[PDB]
């Protein structure tokens, strides 16, 4: 099973999950700094102040990427590390770090695959409403333009938002993620501003006219756990179904030109309050060079062992057949209760997970689906949001007391997969 000629072999991370240095070098706080320092919001009281200390250890981490032989590396830029208040003064040391990361990746032949927004909205913007406030759209447009001007000369692949469908549900409907709302009308309002923000970032990208591609990331198969009181999960599940069904409308499913109008009219229905739209609709008519898919499991509770690589194949066909755009598997991986035993981590079940999902990807590719890349989640164990560090997704084990990286068995297997360009 060989893969296309210039296929992207990579792994993915996100800024707040690995970087650390949360309160150093001019970085402003994100809502996840606020959230993880509030009692009872994150497992075991974990936070990402230190995380993997990737901010300080990136050269060692890139060296391990080179040992794995990664074509590309997907990461996110920390918005409050570039703009501590989300807008205005640019943090110089924050630019230096990402400029250094990008040069170090290119020096070793790893292509940056850069997410603008991976959920670390600057708290200052959240103080005045976050995505409920149209000014956050203004700030995301400026912040997107800033990364395009400082880094766009070396980054070829950009992602505006990572899973805006998941963030909307978790942060505005079930309230398990910041800003912790359980309100459907607020979620539609935030989704609307998120839509404008994406289009204005896409607009800003084409005005700078760099020869690269910009897209979005979606998790069309989201799975949410069962809390510990069923009444709220019922109310959160019912709010989520109303929100998801709205975006899965049979006649206007992927047509985001009409989605913005219907959304603003639906906002106008219950609340009104809708400001002018410059040209976003004609941007959202064709807003993507590629679509990134984040696949972990399928919706059809689990016992623990069930993997659904057949569902990733099914998703790949139907997305390809309906939207006819290049597809990147921007995230795929499995959490395992990993331990280090005599310098090794035998995560063979993770090897079986990735192996089965890759032959599903190869099946889609053989039937014409234009899959251009694959990224394991994650490159290393990291801060798994509200689960804290209790969930290890990495190809590389991180011992958080010593910050030592130990490549798991899955890392050596993946190196052989990349070297063969297939299975
Ligand atoms: C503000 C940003 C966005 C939000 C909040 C959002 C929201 C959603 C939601 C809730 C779903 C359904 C999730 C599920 O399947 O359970 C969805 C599906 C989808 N979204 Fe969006 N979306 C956004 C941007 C976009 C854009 C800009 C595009 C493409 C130009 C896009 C393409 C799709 C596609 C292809 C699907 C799958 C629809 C299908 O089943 O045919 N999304 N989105
Ligand atoms: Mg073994």
């Amino acid at each position: 099973l060989k893969f296309p000629k210039d296929f992207l072999w990579g792994a993915a991370t996100a800024a707040y999950q690995i970087e650390g240095a949360a309160n150093e070098d001019g970085r402003g706080p994100s809502i996840w700094d606020t959230f993880s320092h509030t009692p009872g919001k994150v497992h075991n009281g974990d936070n990402g102040d230190v995380a993997c200390d990737h901010y300080h250890r990136y050269k060692e981490d890139v060296e391990l990427m080179k040992e794995l032989g990664l074509n590309a590396y997907r990461f996110s830029i920390s918005w409050p590390r570039i703009l501590p208040e989300g807008e205005g003064k640019v943090n110089q040391k924050g630019l230096d770090f990402y400029n250094n990361l990008i040069d170090e990746l290119l020096e070793n032949g790893i292509e940056p695959f850069v997410t603008l927004y991976h959920w670390d909205l600057p708290q200052a913007l959240q103080d005045k409403g976050g995505w409920e406030n149209r000014e956050t759209v203004d700030a995301f447009a400026e912040y997107a333009r800033v990364c395009f001007e400082r880094f766009g000369d070396r980054v070829k692949y950009w992602i505006t938002f990572n899973e805006p469908n998941v963030f909307a549900v978790l942060g505005y409907l079930s309230g398990v993620h910041p800003p912790g709302m359980k309100d459907l009308k607020k979620a539609f309002r935030a989704a609307h501003n998120l839509l404008l923000a994406h289009a204005r970032a896409v607009k800003a990208y084409r005005e700078i006219s760099q020869n690269g591609q910009i897209g979005i990331t979606l998790n069309l198969s989201p799975v949410y756990p069962a809390s510990d009181n069923e009444e709220e999960d019922k109310a959160a599940a019912e709010r989520a179904d109303q929100f998801n069904n709205w975006f899965l409308d049979p006649i206007f499913k992927g047509k985001y030109e009409h989605m913005l109008e219907r959304l603003g009219e639906q906002i106008a229905a219950n609340g009104g309050e809708l400001p002018e739209i410059t040209d976003e609709m004609e941007i959202l008519s064709a807003s993507l060079d590629f679509i990134g898919l984040n696949y972990y499991t399928s919706n059809l509770t689990d016992m623990g062992w069930e993997i659904y690589p057949e569902g990733l194949y099914d998703l790949l066909k139907r997305i390809h057949e309906k939207y006819n755009l290049p597809i990147y598997i921007t995230e795929n991986g499995m959490a395992v209760d990993d331990e280090v035993e005599d310098g090794a981590v035998h995560d063979t079940n993770r090897i079986d997970y990735l192996k089965e999902h890759l032959e599903a990807v190869h099946k889609a590719i053989e039937e014409g689906v234009n899959v251009r890349g694959y990224f394991v989640w994650s490159l290393m164990d990291n801060f798994e949001w509200a689960n804290g560090y209790s969930k290890r997704f990495g190809l590389i084990y991180v011992d958080y007391k010593t910050q030592k990286r130990t490549p798991k068995k899955s890392a050596y297997w993946y190196r052989e997969v990349i070297k063969s360009n297939g299975l």
